[PDB]
């Protein structure tokens, strides 16, 4: 729950924290009995019912995937394994085996995960890092299916999650899996939280035109600079919004299943309005604390 002197000082230093044991098997059983519910009773989206031929469809596939993902941010919506599909847009495998990640309102629309999000433990842990006024601004559940379960390519929250000023953007990722060196765990970049981020992702803002972008870029780092974390069962892994990490492709024949999501300091912090993930009128980002 809350952070000794020690741990807070870690954190402060490398740009994330390790928390084994932060949860129990049961609340892990849990999640993963509940995400198995919400995937049984999925429908396959409708831009990925349609398969493509010409660019004509293909790019109109893109495009409805693109509004898809932009307005999922107060829904619970399914993201597939980019290469899980052939030439024409058709599922090598049954999309309940192919979905890469779930979100981005668990938190709020799903009793077992919103209230594992606002249980007692998170919220100690958040008063013990003085968190003043931290709302949720987005939850995830990430799959790492075996073999092919996606690599995360290095990266900072703050790129997609970007505010004013930075360092109020936390990341809260649990497994509800054991996560190792052959499933897919974490790497992060201990330290590189310091310098702000080189890349942020950008939405077109009002005048229709639905779509995503870059500014700037990842710069290159050096891969033998990341330190890899794999963790057991019920752990939980603090992530500065700046600090650098990664995943790599899951080649076991294990998922790695994980549930994450993000709290912002509202306090004096301004949600940059560019952000792909905007909260609604439904669902303004919801306050943490109980
Ligand atoms: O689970 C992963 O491999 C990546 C998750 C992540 O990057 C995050 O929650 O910030
Ligand atoms: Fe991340």
């Amino acid at each position: 729950a809350c952070l000794s002197p020690s741990q807070l000082q870690k954190f402060q230093q490398d740009g994330f924290l390790v928390l084994e044991g932060f949860l129990s098997a049961e609340e892990c059983v849990a999640m993963q009995q509940r995400i198995g519910e919400i995937v049984a009773e999925m429908d396959v989206p409708l831009h990925c019912r349609t398969e493509f031929s010409t660019q004509e469809e293909e790019q109109l596939r893109a495009q409805g995937s693109t509004d898809y993902f932009l307005s999922s941010g107060d829904k619970i919506r399914f993201f597939f394994e980019k290469g899980v599909f052939d030439e024409k847009g058709n599922f090598l495998v049954p999309p309940e085996k192919s979905i890469n990640k779930i979100g981005h309102a668990l938190h709020a629309h799903d009793p077992v995960f919103k209230s594992i999000t606002h249980s007692f433990k998170v919220q100690t842990l958040a008063r013990s890092l003085g968190l003043q006024m931290p709302v949720v601004v987005q939850s995830m559940y990430i799959f790492k299916q075996p073999h092919f379960g996606g690599e995360v390519s290095p990266h900072q929250d703050a790129s997609f999650l970007y505010t004013e000023p930075l360092g109020r953007v936390l990341g809260v990722w649990i497994a509800v899996e054991d996560a190792t060196l052959e499933n897919g765990c974490l790497w992060f970049i201990p330290g590189s939280h310091t310098s702000g981020v080189s890349r942020r992702m950008v939405r077109a803002p009002v005048g229709s035109a639905p779509g995503t972008s870059f500014l700037g870029s990842e710069p290159a780092r050096d891969n033998s600079l990341f330190v890899p974390t794999p963790v057991q069962r019920g752990a939980l892994v603090l992530i500065h919004g700046e600090v650098v990490h990664k995943s790599k492709q899951n080649l076991s024949d294990r998922s790695r299943q994980a549930y994450t999501f993000h709290l912002m300091e509202a306090s004096g912090t301004t949600w940059s309005p560019e952000n792909w993930l905007q909260p609604t009128a439904e669902l303004p980002f919801p306050q943490l604390y109980t």
